[PDB]
């Protein structure tokens, strides 16, 4: 899938990549269900290696994109 080979560039934000990334899932052949969790795991595995240990310390009860996009922004 489209979606699946986007990663953040060492001089690209967060949120440039985030917008990306979301676009490509939006425009992909995905359900609809599944790509909150498809964005999720992106932000998870595909982002910088300092944004990957910053996600990683968000509380379990963050669980939607908008919410981990607030959690590394707020942080920077």
């Amino acid at each position: 899938g489209p979606w699946a080979d986007i990663m953040q560039g060492p001089s690209e934000s967060f949120v440039d990549f985030a917008n990306r990334l979301i676009k490509a899932v939006e425009g992909s052949a995905l359900p609809p269900s599944a790509r909150a969790p498809v964005i999720i795991d992106c932000f998870r595995q595909k982002s910088q290696p300092d944004i990957q240990q910053l996600i990683r310390t968000a509380p379990s009860t963050l669980t939607t994109p908008g919410e981990i996009i607030k959690y590394v922004l707020d942080r920077q």
